[PDB]
C-alpha cells in the first residue's frame, strides 16, 4: 500500500523526496525526475532556502499535466525564527509562493523550538548561543490550528518534538486538531521504539528523516558511524538482492512509518522508489532494530541551552 491514513482524513504517501542540502542549480531536476518515476510526496523546508527551485518543478510537471495537484502531497516547515503569532501566517505564505502552491498538504513545526525573529535562521548572543523567544509551543500550535481553518494547509504537525512535548500538545486546553503527522530522525543507530510507539497510539504518523544516516550532513565527522557501509546491513541486502539504501527505507516503511530520503543523483532517487516488491522479514527487521545506538545526525549544540529543546 502506497500511502497512509492520517487523523485529518486524507491519505499520505508513505515514500517522500526529501530536499534538505539539494543544491537550488540541481533540485529542480531531482524533483522532476522524482514525479516522472513515482514519486508523490516532496518534503520541503523555508530553511532549506530552495523552494523556489522546488515549486519550479512542481509547477512545470502539473503544467505538463504529469500528474494532477490532488495526486501530490506537498509537506513544509514553520522555522523557528517565525513561531511569534502574527509571524506564522505569512511564513506558510511565503513557502506557498515560493512552491507555486495555493495549498500545502501539510505544514510542521520545524523545531519545538521559537528564536528571536528577524533575518537570521539562528540569532546567537555573543557567546554562541542561541537567542529563544518567548513564545511556548502551544499558542504556536495554535496559530497553526487557523491555517486549516483559513485553506493555505490541509494538515498540521510537528517535529523533533519528543514524548512530552506531544503530550503538551495532546492535552493542550482547546486543542482544535491533533497534529497529524510527527517528523522526527528514525534510522537503524536510532530506532526510536518508546517515541514511535507512544506516537502511533495516539493516531499521530510519524515519518523518518534521515533514513540514511544523511551522509552529506555538513558537520559529518570521520569517526561517525555509517549505515550505507555498515557491513551487516550490507548483508541484509545482499540476501534480498537490493541495495543498501533500498533496505534502510523498506525497514521504516515496515514500521508503519512514512520515509523521505534525499538525492539529487537521478539514478538514486530512481532506484531509491524501488522498494514496494520486497519485504524484510521479522527477523530482519528486528536484526536492524538491534543496531541501535542513540546515534543522532540531527543535534545542535547552539540550541541546547533553549528551554524546549528536545533532545
Ligand atoms: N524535520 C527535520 O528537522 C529534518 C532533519 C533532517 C532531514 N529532514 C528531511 O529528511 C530528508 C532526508 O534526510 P537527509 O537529507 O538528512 O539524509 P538522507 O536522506 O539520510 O541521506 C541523504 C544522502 O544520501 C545519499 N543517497 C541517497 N540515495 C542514495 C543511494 N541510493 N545510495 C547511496 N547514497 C544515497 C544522498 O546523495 P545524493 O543526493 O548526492 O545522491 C545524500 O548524500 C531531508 O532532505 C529533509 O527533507 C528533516
Ligand atoms: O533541521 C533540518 O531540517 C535539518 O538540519 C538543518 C537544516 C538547515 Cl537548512 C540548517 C541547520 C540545520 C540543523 O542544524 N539542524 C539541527 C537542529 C536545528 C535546530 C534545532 Br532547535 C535543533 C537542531 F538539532
Amino acid at each position: 500500500a502506497s500511502r497512509i491514513l492520517l487523523n485529518n482524513g486524507a491519505k499520505m504517501p508513505i515514500l517522500g523526496l526529501g530536499t534538505w542540502k539539494s543544491p537550488p542549480g540541481q533540485v529542480t531536476e531531482a524533483v522532476k525526475v522524482a514525479i516522472d518515476v513515482g514519486y508523490r510526496h516532496i518534503d520541503c523546508a523555508h530553511v532549506y532556502q530552495n523552494e523556489n527551485e522546488v515549486g519550479v518543478a512542481i509547477q512545470e510537471k502539473l503544467r505538463e499535466q504529469v500528474v494532477k495537484r490532488e495526486e501530490l502531497f506537498i509537506v513544509s516547515k514553520l522555522w523557528c525564527t517565525y513561531h511569534e503569532k502574527g509571524l506564522v501566517k505569512g511564513a506558510c505564505q511565503k513557502t506557498l509562493s515560493d512552491l507555486k502552491l495555493d495549498y500545502l498538504d501539510l505544514y510542521l513545526i520545524h523545531w519545538p523550538t521559537g528564536f528571536k525573529p528577524g533575518k537570521e535562521f539562528f540569532p546567537l548572543d555573543e557567546s554562541g548561543n542561541v537567542v529563544p523567544s518567548d513564545t511556548n509551543i502551544l499558542d504556536t500550535w495554535a496559530a497553526m490550528e487557523e491555517l486549516v481553518d483559513e485553506g493555505l494547509v490541509k494538515a498540521i504537525g510537528i517535529s523533533n518534538f519528543n514524548h512530552l512535548q506531544v503530550e503538551m500538545i495532546l492535552n493542550k486546553p482547546g486543542l482544535k486538531y491533533k497534529p497529524a503527522v510527527n517528523q522526527i530522525e528514525c534510522h537503524p543507530y536510532l530506532t526510536q521504539e518508546k517515541l514511535i510507539q507512544y506516537c502511533q497510539s495516539k493516531g499521530i504518523v510519524v515519518t523518518a528523516y534521515s533514513p540514511l544516516g544523511s551522509p552529506d550532513r555538513p558537520w559529518a565527522k570521520p569517526e561517525d558511524p555509517s549505515l550505507l557501509e555498515d557491513p551487516r546491513i550490507k548483508a541484509i541486502a545482499a540476501k534480498h538482492n537490493k541495495t543498501t539504501a533500498q533496505v534502510l527505507i523498506r525497514f521504516p516503511m515496515q514500521r508503519n512509518l512514512v520515509v523521505i530520503p534525499k538525492s539529487v543523483t537521478p539514478e538514486r532517487i530512481a532506484e531509491n522508489f524501488k522498494v514496494f516488491d520486497f519485504e524484510l522479514s521479522s527477523q530482519d527487521m528486528t536484526t536492524l532494530l538491534s543496531y541501535n545506538r542513540n546515534w543522532r545526525v540531527c543535534a545542535l549544540l547552539s540550541c541546547t541551552s533553549h528551554k524546549d529543546y528536545p533532545f
